[PDB]
């Protein structure tokens, strides 16, 4: 039987499929970062990062749904193993903030290509994703700011972790 | 600062980490099977398999939580690209049922090792997982049975897909 | 059309089918014991034993459902006629307690074989059945204890029967 | 101690005891037919026949209650192994309908004997049973009619099974 | 008058009675640890450990009930005065965590023997106890992790005690 | 760091700590007596004595709280195993009543010493304990009176146990 062709252009298909794989990779990285925190007495950051990992996977699913609805084949590639070696809480959040900046940039690129191609169905679709990503980037900036304000001397790590614990709990 | 050692034995830790990666692999395979269905006018099976993919990831998360609570580092490996080319609905569900049999066997292996190790905290933890996996395996057996009963003649594909659509909607 | 093979091993199939037939036999025995009590002015024990008979049949049904769901043929054999000759209330409950001990042993055997075969779907399934059987065995032990404490002199049979009547009513 | 004699005549007692054993036999036959369906991808008929088997046992219990209340010893015989090999859905429902005709006739015989004996307590007691059996006989007539109308061609079996599934679910 | 024999095997009886006594002794140890904290300005840990002592006695009672229901004589042994001298908060929780590990191991031993014995009534009964003990062990690991993370420099002891206080209150 | 001295006098401390241990001893004694009843078909007395044992431990806990709040070290001592061999229901309740008289006497002694010491915080605190112990002593007098009224003979033991069972349940 005949099924309708993909409803999106080849370039937009490529960018969206790449994005699904970025979000899956991201999810694995945050699970790894979360585990590091949990195994180093930082269960506040552990919880926060675990919940954030699950959220990135929710983004991958929503992108997959959009590809499905447009009759676009989902192309899952090999998801490379995430980094597991970390130095401490500050380095984890520095790496995470830089990672969120890269994710924001990748989304801005898809949205820009949608504009150039005149694919306004995709432009309109991606708006929740732009908004939620901006909120996540700001969140990591704020937590990093706080970790650096507190510092790691004289029970600072505990204070930072409790601070993050409070954020994690308020968000669920 | 000193954090407590992993609370589980090395063998149990390795099997559980392997199981996490099994469920992630599973989730990707089912997303790919789902996509195939969606792009071949089988949105009932597409939905069913998408929701099943998501459920497998939920199992991975639950295993991760148990690892975190026991101070066990989570070791996420590379996730390999899933199969993406399929012959049809029957082949997909034959493959899927065979896959679910393998998953069931893999869980039985962990539970067996927990008994042999006298790790009854892990034995007890795994009971929800044994139960839910059994229900999933029976489900795939039932769907495969139905696809085979209906046949692909005439509008058999439509009929099988609608039947799977009904199951997908009922399980939400 | 092709239907999937039985999902359980041959040994577990045999033990489970035998158990369905044990529970059906048990149900008939309790109906017979119940009738003896009713026709000898012991309507308390009559009711209790009737309700217990119906419960054993409910166990047979739940086992049948599990066999059905695993695509395992239910093999009902000839159910031999139950004993009908009884000496009195004490002998009925002595026989019944010994019978419940045999039923408990038979269930422990299936669960042990599930462990040996690594069939943890069946092990997990049987847990309600282990729990409910233990409660029933304890119940018969308690009633037997009470019948022997009261004794059969000077309206003791009436007191024992009213005691059992109270238990029967509280359980429904 | 002296207990009152059976409150019913010998002929009525024998017919009622025979009817109890008829319903137990019936229940087993239907469990076996149900199993056949479940193991041949007909879970709609499997469910319908399982629930019907259970209902026949409920009739046996109700007859037992009446016997107990009249101080009539219940005589449970050996229950013979039911037929387990069947040709298909149509043959099962042909056999089942014929079986229900025989059950209806057997009840008519008891009611007739009650009239001839002037046993109007038994006549009156049996009215729920006459009524419910008539509804059961009509049901099997209707299902057989539908199976024959649909046919087994193409996906006829699927269609008939789904129709029976709908009836099974509606009767709960 | 004759009472029924104990319903459990001699080895299971010995292990269960030993466990009752272990829980009683645990309650004493925790009361003593609690008192140390209350008398050294650590009312957070004081409260936590008092409430935990009380919960160990609740375990002893649940074990006693199971022995009673099986007609197994409870054999309470002599109590030896618990340790009353401690060095500080950290040492108390190090000792406590080590104690909880010993308790977990002792339960795993009973569960293992129940398996080897084919005593699945006992296996099944112990499952709440396995699950609750694992939760207690994890809790003591978490608290010790937090105590080590905070330190006793500056007002570290205050912060750690306040942390434990919050946990004690949240568990009520 | 400096913690405040005990707020009670040395003599009052000694008597209160001895009292904690008396209550602990009572708990054990009543658990043992309870077990004897349960293994000799007297589940009414079994339940009554078990619940009483638990209530004695509640008294110990309440005394412990008062010591803690006053910065008084809890001094839990070695206690002999409780008696495990008994002659029968009457002898158990005679021993128990005698025991309750001794406990009452021990409380009166502390209250007396509080008056003499002008320790009215302690006098005031103990009033619930005086009141509850008086009720318990009266209760054991009433049960013993009833046991002696009923007698051992001609199902008297059963009647006495059912009577105690009613009290056990009414007290919740
Ligand atoms: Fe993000
Ligand atoms: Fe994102
Ligand atoms: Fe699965
Ligand atoms: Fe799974
Ligand atoms: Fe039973
Ligand atoms: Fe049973
Ligand atoms: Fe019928
Ligand atoms: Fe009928
Ligand atoms: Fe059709
Ligand atoms: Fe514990
Ligand atoms: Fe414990
Ligand atoms: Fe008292
Ligand atoms: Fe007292
Ligand atoms: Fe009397």
């Amino acid at each position: 039987h005949h099924s309708q062709d993909p409803m999106l252009s080849k370039d937009i298909i490529k960018l969206l499929n790449e994005q699904v794989n970025k979000e899956m990779n991201s999810s694995n990285l945050y699970m790894s970062m979360s585990s590091w925190c949990y195994t180093h007495s930082l269960d506040g950051a552990g919880l926060f990062l675990f919940d954030h990992a699950a959220e990135e996977y929710e983004h991958a699913k929503k992108l997959i749904i959009f590809l499905n609805e447009n009759n676009v084949p989902v192309q899952l590639t090999s998801i490379s193993a995430p980094e597991h070696k970390f130095e401490g809480l500050t380095q984890i959040f520095q790496k995470a903030y830089e990672h969120e900046q890269h994710i924001s940039e990748s989304i801005n690129n898809i949205v820009d290509h949608a504009i150039k191609s005149k694919d306004h169905a995709t432009f309109n679709f991606l708006q929740w994703y732009v908004a939620e990503q901006h909120e996540e980037e700001v969140l990591f900036k704020d937590i990093l700011d706080k970790i650096e304000l507190i510092g790691n001397e004289n029970h600072g790590l505990y204070l930072a972790d409790q601070y993050v614990k409070g954020i994690a709990k308020s968000r669920k």
